């Protein structure tokens, strides 16, 4: 068998309910150990070693945890065959993409959570954990980047997102589809990311204790400029716009961000629209204004890349090239 | 043939670039009487009369355009057999729901735009416009609320949303599906909305000059409390949270919005997740904090309803009731 | 609490296996009183009585089970407050549509199965059944036709189909979407079917021992006419063509079915394509050949309706109208 | 500018009706000279050579057209820089997979069609054609397999399928998603098919003038054995079974097929279910009865692979192997 480490961070997968009938519950009661001691079948597929890193709802996920997850993984690379990260579902797609850009252990890194509490009828957690370990142990999983494994499906960390608020089938790669499917403890990979990841990225967080400050502002009919102005006033390093349609902006927000972009703030145009690319060559002349278009990166995911871009450069043209590559 | 009034507001639908192949276009350029003439086949299904209300990209849509439109429709109600509104696609989903809650005319009101400019190859707007007049002229279209017609589909104002940044098929009713499909100038209707709309709402905008101020804040890992603080300091009537997962909030945003709610700001919890409801009895004790769960309403649609609700009440209790009925 | 009757027919929901992480299983094996006993939370929402009808895999479902089911619900209607039918997943969409047109009880009638064996890890059966009883118990579920409840979603008998071979989220209403979602054992209904069902149909099976023979043939490139020829020669009362695109047929198949239409056989054009309507007034002149367009009814569903159609009439115009109403 | 050969085979893209608004049309009557001419913007991206092969609707596609096409592409290979094939949409997903297996040429082959006839009001053919030539001319499109280019999307020949009967966005790669998206005449490829293709397959058809005979039977409730029986009694080389759920079979059809398989007729189990794999080690024991499992190949595509498999072999288990690799 291969050697698999489970790094826990909390989530519903660790969370406990009032009873079997209710999804009013608390997030993150239990640790790595008895997520295992509730799925004895793991003994048949892996040598499983579990360690607690934090115990939180992913809605409170932050840069500190990302830094410590990355450094951990980059350090214990060669004491294990692969990693599984138990995590809340809410911000799983952010963590996954951050680790997809910062981990250099080319070994399998898989993330997993649960949409149902552990104490509920037909709790997804167990079989989800089974299948993340499978993906982690299978050696075909390596060099594909950081993974999310949910509902018998293996998804790439860059394209994966939470598409539904309550459904066990929420996680999908909405633009380019999944990498593989899991039936009977086996995977059929028919796809791999072309965007560079893990050890082909230039990002180094090994010495960092904080990350550049990047916020997100939302666009809509009659949008206030007040949220954009508070991020500039507080000297934010970057701002991602969750634009309307193809990264378009309400004029008031446009004006403020146009100003911010010529005054030491990096501006990435993303979209509130859940699928498809925020392109160049449309309604907004990015060159004139010094903005960067995010492509298929949603706001949250754009934020992740922008922070990392900003650990290297503050020039928009080079941030655009970075957005064209990872 | 029935009399159809086209109210034009702008959009790509009235767009046009410097080329048929190139994507670079300007919106709100062509006049309504031109739009009509590029679709003479209109001549055989209605007596079309065009009126220009504004000529803008819908990224710049605002409360005044909404109020103008609703007042125009309610006033001219019984001098026409139905209405079409030509509109950009970026915030069509917001206008549509606005009019769904404020039009009293029980004749059909159909909104329509185009993902590709008029000058473009295989332009979508012509047939979109035709189908939208077919919808508006159909007597079965009446009593279904305000409709959006795009890509041979009839969709309800409440559930319709833009799912894709560039695809002609972007508009979908993502939670409950379309009302009907259009083939050969005819509709087979299999669904009507069950929530109260149009003439059954208490919202009366006929004497109203402004709407209560509602802003939207976004949640993500390490989210700043500054955007939300800026809205509270400006004395906002309501705030809509674009939450993570089932309407959850980053801890520092939670704190600012809790505080706002005790000082008589409406706070609605919605979700950045494109599908599914933000429910009560999840992780957040709505009753304690005086919050409202938005249901299947996404943030930009929650704002629409929250502004109108605020014209009747500021009791979160009654606002929740409205969010459960409209 | 309401008296709910469970009518069991088989399926994986009732079909065990050897180990929890091996996807082998035998189907239709456990009895109704075991299923009920395995879910004690039932006792909090309903007084549940089980009756075994059959115990097969749904792949082996047949006209005789369908007639027993309908006659049973029609006799026992007034002894209970709602029915649930445990049933295999493979042809649940066929049976649901059959009962949708023949049950005369307007009390809730809910079907349910399981995509995973009841012994496997994170088995859907127990929660699936609870939600089905929740729906059968909810009075709001009356007058909506026959329902399929799977994955916290209530779907109408007519539009519902299996979209995926293994996924627990397989059942969707792919043309018009769900009626309602379930959360914390409560249902928000936003939709009901417009097409007529249950007691608003003329089908009366109370004294039928058999149904008209209807068979389905597939179309593809270079398709054999042979299968259509074999059904003709055994004297089939009707044939449904799974066509290509919009109900189109390989020439050889067309001409056989055309001959047969002249010799009193009912011919319905449907489509191998999973979503969308087989329409009239495209490439096939149905009037000329005595053919019927199925609309959004896929081949196996189109079959159900043609069988029941044939218990009233043989005229192609009347069958078309039936196809347009039910 | 690159040299692009267009091989026209017909389709709605070469179809036409009496009126822009009326849906009745006839297929494959517009010549390639007139198609090309209807897109003058072609000159700007290629030097295009129009060659008619046949002018049929793809409902009548057969083996002889497939062979004329393969041969013509391998022969004409070194005289051109890429291939575009105008076709009908109804079987495009069959032809695409056949050509994907038999073209030995490494240059790009791109299939294109239209869902609306060229006379239709917002005809998709002219822009679709342009995009086809873009994909064909982009040098990064090389080495990906045979492509289908519809609705601004570049889809691979193995996974692409028609999901809807009338919608312009009907072509999707429903299990593993698309290869790239086209904006503004350029393509960002993020994926490539893993399974083998074009130059890297065993199959040569340079000299074959006939392909083995392979038919498809459909499973459903109370399904008839007569179609299956008809096909063995004609001594068909192979039978594909569109099964219910995970390739399950009605009892009487199971028998007639068990027979066929271990008396020298090959039998692939596929599924009527539009997505997901017909897997081994579920309900049926494939090795015992001598059945091949089709994986994520649907019936029509499994037939393409099985036809071609039988040029090389007849043992079940080497056909199972071709079904794990191609
Ligand atoms: N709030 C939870 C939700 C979940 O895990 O399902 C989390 O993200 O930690
Ligand atoms: N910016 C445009 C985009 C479109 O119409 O497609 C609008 O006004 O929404
Ligand atoms: N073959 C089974 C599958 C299931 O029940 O899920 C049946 O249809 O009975
Ligand atoms: N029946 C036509 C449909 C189309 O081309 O859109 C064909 O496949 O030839």
């Amino acid at each position: 068998l291969p050697n698999i480490t489970i790094l826990a961070t909390g989530g519903t997968i660790a969370g406990g309910g009032d009873s079997a009938t209710k999804s009013n519950y608390t997030v993150g009661k239990v640790g790595v150990e008895n997520l295992v001691n509730a799925v004895p079948q793991l003994k048949d597929i892996a040598n499983v070693k579990g360690e607690q890193v934090v115990n939180i709802g992913s809605q409170d996920m932050n840069d500190n945890v990302w830094l410590t997850l990355a450094k951990k993984i980059n350090t214990d690379c060669d004491k294990t065959d692969g990693f599984v990260i138990t995590h809340g579902t809410d911000t799983m797609e952010e963590t996954a993409y951050f680790l997809d850009l910062t981990v250099k252990c080319d070994k399998p890194v898989v993330m997993v959570g649960a949409m149902r509490p552990s104490t509920s009828m037909s709790a997804d957690g167990p079989f989800n954990l089974y299948n993340a370990v499978v993906t982690a142990a299978d050696k075909a999983s390596a060099n594909r980047g950081v993974l999310v494994v949910m509902n018998d499906t293996v998804l790439d960390g860059r394209d994966v997102t939470k598409t539904n608020t309550t459904d066990v089938a929420t996680f999908k790669s909405v633009n380019y589809g999944p990498l593989g499917y899991i039936h009977n403890g086996k995977i059929d990979y028919q796809r791999t990311p072309a965007r560079k990841h893990t050890s082909d990225t230039p990002f180094d967080v090994s010495k960092l204790n904080e990350l550049p400050k990047v916020g997100i502002v939302y666009n809509y009919a009659n949008a206030s400029d007040l949220p954009a102005k508070a991020l500039v006033d507080a000297g934010y390093d970057g701002i991602v716009s969750a634009g309307v349609g193809n990264g378009n902006l309400y004029k008031s927000v446009f004006d403020t961000l146009a100003t911010a972009a010529k005054t030491g703030t990096a501006v990435v145009r993303s979209s509130r629209v859940p699928t498809g690319a925020t392109t160049q060559d449309a309604e907004v002349d990015d060159a004139k204004y010094g903005f960067v278009a995010s492509g298929t990166l949603n706001p949250q995911k754009a934020r992740v890349l922008l922070q990392l871009a900003l650990t290297q450069t503050k020039d928009p043209q080079q941030i655009q090239q970075i957005f064209n590559q990872y």
